[PDB]
């Protein structure tokens, strides 16, 4: 599934990790700077699909589609493929009116985890154009520290009382500030452990 | 828990729901609607459930729109519950390994909003009994030994399947089995008030 | 380690349960009604050494003595046995300044398990005594419902938020109320599965 | 973390500690440090990590103070980290089962307040190098089987042996298979910035 391995033959994992920083990440710049990031659905499987092609859309075999493997990071297990769709459909006619349900939603999209990579990143798009439409807020992601991110969204399944703690203490009212967004996709990659590029320098 | 007893104490709950439901399971034994259930389907289960939950919860026999877990374990999501109840139903359940891995994956779905282990081992037993002609003598069974399989069980059933296994009898249709099975099941999962056949 | 197993030949798993109920919880109202509660040393693996004895010399084998057995809850792995008398030691010396100090040393004992059984309620009286005398408050344990307390002690050691969150909303300043710990008791041997039994009428 | 070098962006400190660190670690490979340093005990790992670490944390070598865990583990608690690191230390180390067994012992306690993995894949090298005559092409394990059988290897080493002892070459004096490795090494770690022998 990845595109520059089987076209260009870049089969090192630490090489093809910064050619799909610097691809995907330029693609990102793209989305805020167009304003394209602001003319697509919000909390939909259909907004999330955009935004995944639109990232990984040269990255990875059919961005923005649905995989067709089971995945799971560890002991954690996103949903089967079985049943993606229903709960995806499901996932769309959760309510999102105080942040509550917001980030009960935002849960269960990582739950399901619709994509065979790139979720991570997608869906935290996703989420702050949530919290935007709704709240008229987003995540000032650099405020959440990558370790407590990551233990909060595995412990969230169980109980997202971390998860709820994090996003809400680091919520701001910069809704189109664009340091906030280039900060958050940088953030938001190094999460992932890609720390090569700065999004604005593209 | 909303309970149609309006119960606000989880202690007094958790008595009243021993007492209610545990009697509960002495009629449904006794009055032979126990034999009277489809097996092996959610249909069955949700029947069970509703028979022991009825008269103090309100979502008794149907399935849940909250999501749940144990600890460190999450429940089926409700995202795919229903479709994984409908996938459940076509688990075959010909020998004692695929009846095990069908109760194991019910487990997983925990299907109600509460009383979930004790109307899925009362399933089980009707599955054993109509396709092995043998029941779990609940008694053997230590709680440590069983909970602590039951957690390995999404990962690995093999120690599930050995404890069912060996605490098999064919005294299918034996009272004391029944009732005793009733008080250790409820032993499980932390309710000690009461002997059933005393209710 | 069941003297009742020992002696009296009571083998079956619930009748046992239910006579180390009536034992020990009449064994913790006579530890409240002579006052014995409030004349322990507290914070110590003496006072907790001193708790657990009183509770069970009749019903363990070795009460308030450090286990020579490794134990676990399932994933949950305690203090190796090699390890404990240190580690007892490096707990005694932990400051109980405020409720975060209090929370990560009650969380620390948890992780320790210093004995074969009878862990949790003793921790429990153990912990109520450290709020007491240093912050004068106690829990009011109906307060924290079972599954979500079971859940945050099972999470406290990678993250204490849940335990925190749950401890600090259910504290109460009515720290020699008899109803408090009387229904305290209750609870805590309902958290494990031990329902049979008032206190207050033994 | 609190460094010397005063940064607060926890990124930022990401990749000063990449540049830092990555350097001091061809400092100590070019400079044969690495061949004088006490091969499996604690004293050689808190060697290595004061080397690469003490020019950005006053934590480096030191015994950590705090406790530390990672998605749903946590380390070997400060209650008893330094006798277990004596323990450790008593491990023998004949055969790759027995260095692997160390190894992940010493993950485990993860003795320091950060830095743990990269200094304590270094240490592994050098216990592979003096036992074995063998060290780790790193380039040939993948970040995610080597991080999902380093989450396994507590409950079961097998998976982590495997790629190990499948990774295992003979040219333990080979320059270009070290930084190789400090780069794969730290891209597990997820610092991707630089190229160590560019350093």
């Amino acid at each position: 599934h990845h595109m520059l391995e089987n076209k260009l033959g870049i089969i090192n994992q630490l090489e093809l990790n910064r050619v799909e920083e610097r691809v995907s990440k330029e693609n990102a710049k793209r989305l805020y700077d167009s304003g394209d990031i602001d003319r697509i659905e919000v909390g939909t499987f259909k907004g999330l699909s955009y935004i995944h092609n639109y990232l990984f859309e040269d990255i990875y075999e059919f961005a923005g589609k649905v995989r067709s493997q089971n995945i799971s990071k560890g002991n954690f297990r996103f949903a089967p493929v079985m049943y993606l769709e229903i709960a995806l459909e499901h996932i769309d006619k959760m309510p999102q009116r105080n942040l509550d349900e917001i980030v009960a939603k935002y849960v269960e999209m990582n739950i399901a985890h619709p994509f065979r990579e790139g979720n991570g990143r997608a869906t935290r798009i996703w989420l702050d154009l949530i919290l935007k439409k709704e709240l008229k807020r987003v995540v000032d992601w650099n405020l959440i520290n990558k370790e407590d991110y990551l233990s909060a969204m595995e412990r969230s399944p169980v109980k997202d009382l971390e998860i709820k703690y994090l996003i809400s203490n680091a919520l701001t009212d910069k809704i189109n500030d664009r340091e906030i967004f280039m900060k958050g996709i940088d953030i938001s990659y190094y999460y992932e452990g890609y720390t090569e590029y700065n999004v604005d320098e593209l």
